[PDB]
């Protein structure tokens, strides 16, 4: 048997807020965040999106649940997030535009699921990034300050 540790099956991450967002103009209505996991650029399961918050207050403070399995999560796979801006017109549909993106290695350098709150900078999206989430984006915390940064909470209960 075993004392019983690191016995997680479902991954749950909570978002706090963002800083130095790419929201200059004052037309955007609200914003949202898209998270997901991919293995070598290829998707594994549906992605998750955070509630819609006003640019003025990118604060989320919501618990995001992932449809992934710890004991089924491949080392090659990882977590990828990206900020998007949604804005539409009366009667017309909304428009989503990518701003930044960040890839976090679900498995630390020691093949040990990450934990404890953390806040790293995100990389700027390419010229009008057709897509919203960049699963291919590089991993690590951008040393750049000007760039935005998102804070999340790593928790593993079950």
């Amino acid at each position: 048997g075993s004392s019983g540790s690191s016995g997680n099956s479902a991954l749950r991450i909570k978002i706090l807020c963002a800083t130095y967002v790419n929201v200059n103009i004052r037309d955007i209505d609200k914003i949202y965040v898209r998270t997901g996991i991919y293995h070598g650029g290829e998707p594994l399961c549906d992605n998750v999106n955070t509630q819609r918050v006003p640019c003025s207050n990118p604060r989320w403070n919501e618990w995001l649940n992932y449809d992934i399995y710890i004991p089924d999560l491949p080392r090659a796979a990882r977590l990828c997030l990206s900020i998007c801006s949604v804005k539409g017109r009366k009667g017309a549909k909304e428009e989503h535009c990518p701003l930044a993106w960040g890839n976090i290695n679900l498995f630390d350098y020691t093949d040990t699921l990450v934990s404890g709150k953390m806040a790293l900078n995100l990389w700027p999206v390419p010229h009008g990034l057709e897509d919203l989430l960049n699963p291919i984006g590089v991993t690590g915390s951008n040393p750049n300050k000007e760039t935005p940064c998102l804070e999340l909470e790593f928790d593993w209960f079950s």
